[PDB]
């Protein structure tokens, strides 16, 4: 079989997320790095056993990838789509090549980013670097619990794994990355009951609200998604907050990985074009996108044999 | 293919057992939690990410199965069979649902508790309460180590999931519970040595008694069961310590799991009337049942498509 | 130098109350094992070295002292005054002895009741037994951070123990149980903002509220006691919940330390009785006493030097 | 007197918080100064015995006369430029000092938060550093780093004000300094180099025989007797930190100690050097970029506002 | 089908190795313990749940074989083969029976040790025997990061475990055994960038050097093994640090897992024998083997049959 | 004030007791290396802040202390008196330097006792050297809890720290070491209850016997000494487990601090002699001392002003 990242890992308390585009003729340079980015990992991870839980997800963006390789693609690589929506805009940014790295000690992922940076170093310029860090019980800068509903097992490896719908590339996946920060001011302005029906959870407890009471612009609502076949469609997020105090960042940098960007991409339409019965998703109206990248994130035996 | 309830899963040192009847008309109100019981678990148990351990397995009794659904009814689901012994009494007492909560902690299992009571109250009347906590280095309020000989891996899977043999409730198991309590006085005025006679194994070290002084009275030996094949007849046992200081309380909250009721009750037989080389089991010389219940442990998919 | 009992120690995950009183002719039975209790206590702890943090204080009531010792009292020893306010009652109920065992694990809680009461088994009758969990982030069942403004360091030494005013009790504390059940339905049935309100801290965050918006009725604005010298008044409470989900049982079991009983009846009174700004303490609305009990926990020394 | 947490323990989290009071914004600082404690125990409480949270607050020079009547602590001045041949130790503005630290970050992040909203539209940030510990306790040299602070004892006498000034015994002075590493020069040396530079081995971080240990190590610098003949001693709470990205590989640096000329002593053989040494040599590797001195009072001082 | 025993589980920060010989006419007490040895690993091992983490290999020498069993023997046992180098020589020593037992404490350890020897008492003679202890951040005594490059996941399977190219015996490996005892006053006389270049990696980081500036004769190059095939021949290590300050002891227990022996000997040919490019590993100019001893663990329900 | 070294620490899961004499024309070295101790000790232990629990208490001998100063000596020091009891013996074997080295971690231990050994190399010749190791709930290799009556608070403060008595050597305190090994074989032979007899404790719940049941001649009874005011003498001890189970060997290393060694002595001449109620210590029928050495261990500051 094909041995996939850790795209199924589990949330961990620390990460760095790391965006870059590859400048001119770096090319090389960066074959050789992939080539050893596993290596890399197994190198700083293994100071840690058995806690540090040290992992590296490389992603690859859709131009980035026609100057890397020659060949197939992946079937469902393409640039991130802008959506400009009537009030609300999800923005696209430069990245060419992503770096998901989580440890539950912040200097794992550090340790393991300045090896990396360190070979890429003349060869890409920098676009965006965030260090995430968990926030009391799982939770985000919002004050909900932020993770709950991702799929687990079978169910996590059948929404996040390309399989034989593109079988060059089985072992996959697709990432997606927004950097979102948070007007608090506001947030803080609406009552928990408030806060609660623009979520669609109880805030303190996590437990769903009932579908009498969940409004239809909810944010659970609006990334509940059903398909054809009248089964869920699913992503696995790893969403990490971060901030600043004295610059008033409050963020959450959003990851979710999918086998097929579609799935996402639905997710993104229904909150940032709205449906039928809702304008837009309320949480947006608290969540300001100021980065938007696609990647493709290959199987670890892809990297491997370059 | 079916996905089975956390039956598999090991001890932990916190565990809540809930019985409780469902009283007339209650039927809408428990079917509409029995379809929500598996998000309720993730809304509790993703806050203690990843340590928590949070899970609950839910049980339906035989009579309860007939008022909540129609159709085919699991081959080996039946009230719990009374045993009244020459000496020693197996009673049945009252039970409909069973929700046996375990996690690393007592807090995250009385939330979740908390949460189902919420949804089902006026609608069940609660038979049984009983709050687990590990006792050192996982012993029993008789003092021996408790629960060295459960199977595991590939053994315990084919011990307690529902197979082939009934392929309509395949991925479901029985669970059978019995509250019992221990006559402490008479028990500490046994040795040691006469108590490991009692057990079948030594006091602090947990070592098994070789097969020449091992009584055929001894909890080991009769509970050891060879089935008609020649191969070894398993249950997989989540036992918790518990009681009241006060009210000279010292208890065994008593449950197993097993892929057909048949094997616990075959030990049952053993233990309340004995074989032809032993009256009864000798521990129950010294442990009263108090309570007596039979559950089915349906797949996880079965609640969820309700 | 007097060696206090760990009347100072903090707040552990696990917790078990023990009430019980003395029966006819039990005295004797019950000083023996008050000058065995410390032992008992390391018997059991010292096997889980060092993360057990097994203790246990051992207090003893106005009526039980006069039938089990001769000499002097403590100067603030007297049965719990009973207050029937307009609305809420504080009940006075039996008790003699009582045992606050901490530690990290009930199995070490347990342990040590079930020797003590081996001991006591036929001099004493059980009144009261409450197993404590920590709730998440050290909340009670209110969903409340609970424990927050205890008083730390030379402060919670100068507030709980017993100095020169007595002298030959030095050392020791006097400690306060009340078991409350809570009505859960009527306190879910506020919003968040409400129940801020009645508490006086923030929920989630645990953050004081503002002088400015702090009712007068207010939990914490009751319970903030200013002495002659403008000084703080200060406890330190080592309240734990508890409950059981089949009989709707959501309890806060409360105990209070402090070097003067004064101080602790001070709070109950504004709390029950109320102010000229207040009529009770809104908690109350929401808490009923179902217990009440006052005790006198003496120094190490005190129990070891018996018979 | 009651000390803030000066003595306190390294720990794996910290926020270092350095802003300045903007014109008639002394009302709503001095309000904060009084309610500081109040939200450390607000925050901390919910983490209670893993959480490890504390807030020191320091008071810069200039800051105190413009916030306090009355008597000044004696030693309390603003940071002292020093302008070496080579190496220069700047001072930049920095009224209050805000140095949190926790066992993690989020507890840091919180008690951060509420501070800022308290003190919003009354200072400007100058600096927010967030430090992190680095494997087994080392910088981002990587060298074991904090091996000979004082314990017990030896750090109640070296770090709290005492007779000398009884007016604000408890107190403490604090010397902060962010500094920039060279990273791609410093990893040229070899770990002998290194070594010779620091005055301690490596990897097992055993101090260098007296016989080997450089004049213009850091180890030998910093080593300071008083006229008294005793050691004279700082207690340090040094962090990690940096940005992959931008090439930022920090030590954040603060030091305290009961009187201001202990640490400045330090920083003038560090920068200006003594006869048998021109500096310094972890100077060749390190910049400072802020630099600020602050008072930090006994915590009664605080709350008695 | 076959349940292996523990030797895919990862490195513990204790361990005990033991080693013995079968005296003449103790087969059948050895026969006894064999069948016994999972049973004894549980009754000790279920005391420390969960993080124990207590495991015992049990592996049989090939003359010991023979005096053991009848009919078939494991396509690949055979004594250790001795290797005199020029300069270095890999000695072969006596053992018929070995013992790796591990766990996150090493009371877990000596406790199962202990019930071992008292039942083999009078049975064996012990020949070797050493305590290993986790050494900071997996060092080994030479101060570097140990056991980096180890196999994970399905790599590690295919390494280790015995398929069907000798079916009869699937679920087993093969361990070899070295004690090496380390010349730190040499070692230490040598610079940090001297000992990467005899190791192959840095010193402090765990980086592998670039394969410009990787020396030929460095242990990471000699050890480096691709197939017929082209892909590379992997080992699982499970080496821990062991030594007495006093005795100026400073050892490597080195335990080497695979599906074959012939993997292991190639890398220890390579080590001492050389190649057309290297005369010898760097890493034997500092280290002296004591022991050499070749074992096969059969598959755990193979020592449960008996 | 005088700082006296950690001899009033707690016990620790991991130790290390290494005993030396110095060799002729070592005291130069031995004095240097005096002098640095305490620098070393932070130079590891500060690695594993803050849960390594690093700490070394070094002692010196009576002769020992002839040779390497000058001026007064402690008022109790001298060697360790040899008791020929009618049945047992408590033997004087060399010992000039005394390191007690204790942490969580053996590595911490082990990394200490390697950079001390390394500055003695040459100048002194090991004597004696045992790795201790935690034994489930604080057991011994009897089967007993083991320090429950040790002093804690001030009681230990005044028991164990020299003070006015003799004022020079304030803060300093008196260690005797014996190394033991036991005789399992007879001591399994006992029933736990005739075990109890020999201790004078309850095996399982260490709970004390009552007076009117507990033997003159078990080891509590015998080991309880009151002085002239009536108060209990008190010793405190960092008694370890040692072993290997090759050899047969499970011992206890005793180590025990006092202000005067005439406290330890009394007791030591109470379980070898006798008294008029008990021929012996019932202890030593299975216990055999191999090693017997008394070190004063001076405070922190006289070590450093050398
Ligand atoms: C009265 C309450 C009970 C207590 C205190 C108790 C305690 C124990 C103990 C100490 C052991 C040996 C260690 C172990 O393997 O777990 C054991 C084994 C066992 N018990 Fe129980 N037990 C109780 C009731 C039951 C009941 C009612 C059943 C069957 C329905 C049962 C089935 C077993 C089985 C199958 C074993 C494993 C025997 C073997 O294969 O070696 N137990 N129990
Ligand atoms: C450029 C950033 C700095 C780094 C990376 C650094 C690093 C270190 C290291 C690795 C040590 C040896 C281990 C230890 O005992 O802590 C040390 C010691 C020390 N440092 Fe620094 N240091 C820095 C700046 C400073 C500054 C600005 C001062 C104050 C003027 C200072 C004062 C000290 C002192 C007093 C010692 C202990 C010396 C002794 O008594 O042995 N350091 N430093
Ligand atoms: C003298 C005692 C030995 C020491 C101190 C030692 C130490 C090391 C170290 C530090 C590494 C690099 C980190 C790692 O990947 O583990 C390594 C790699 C390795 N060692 Fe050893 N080793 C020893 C003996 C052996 C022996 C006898 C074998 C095989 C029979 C062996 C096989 C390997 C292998 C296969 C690797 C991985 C090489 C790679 O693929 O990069 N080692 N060893
Ligand atoms: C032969 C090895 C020894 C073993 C296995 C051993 C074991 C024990 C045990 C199990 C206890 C009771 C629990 C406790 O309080 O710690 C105890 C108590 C004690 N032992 Fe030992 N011991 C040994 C040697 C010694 C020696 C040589 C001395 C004195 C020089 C000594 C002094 C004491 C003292 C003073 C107590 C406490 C007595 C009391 O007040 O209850 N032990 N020992």
């Amino acid at each position: 079989e094909p041995e996939p990242q850790m795209v199924l890992s589990p949330l961990t308390s620390a990460a760095i997320f790391l965006v870059v585009t590859i400048d001119s003729g770096g090319e090389d340079t960066v074959r050789d790095l992939l080539s050893d980015v596993a290596s890399l990992e197994r190198a700083v991870g293994f100071r840690a056993q058995p806690d540090g839980r040290l992992s590296c997800v490389t992603g690859i963006g859709s131009e980035a990838w026609d100057r890397l390789f020659s060949g197939a693609r992946p079937a469902g690589l393409h640039p991130f789509r802008e959506l400009d929506g009537p009030v609300h805009r999800a923005v696209a940014t430069p990245g060419d090549l992503l770096f998901h790295i989580r440890a539950s000690r912040l200097d794992l992922c550090f340790a393991l980013a300045t090896e990396i940076m360190g070979r890429l170093r003349g060869a890409v310029t920098p676009q965006d670097e965030v260090h995430g860090f968990k926030y009391f019980d799982e939770r985000d800068m919002l004050g909900f619990v932020d993770g709950t509903e991702n799929p687990t097992g079978a169910a996590a490896r059948r929404a996040v794994l390309v399989g034989a719908e593109d079988p060059a590339f089985a072992g996959g996946s697709y990432a997606v990355v927004q950097k979102y920060l948070h007007d608090i001011d506001a947030w803080e302005g609406l009552s928990v009951e408030a806060q609660e029906r623009v979520i669609g959870r109880r805030k303190m407890t996590d437990v769903e609200l009932s579908d009498d009471v969940k409004p239809a612009d909810s944010h659970v609502a609006l990334t509940s998604v059903t398909g054809p076949d009248g089964s869920d469609l699913e992503i696995l997020r790893d969403n990490m907050p971060f901030g600043s105090v004295g610059r008033e960042e409050f963020g959450t940098y959003f990851i979710g990985y999918a086998r097929t960007p579609e799935v996402t991409e639905t997710m993104l339409e229904r909150m940032f074009l709205g449906t039928a019965s809702a304008p837009h998703d309320r949480i947006l109206d608290f969540s300001t996108a100021v980065t938007g990248s696609l990647f493709f994130t290959p199987a670890a035996d892809f990297l491997e044999d370059l």
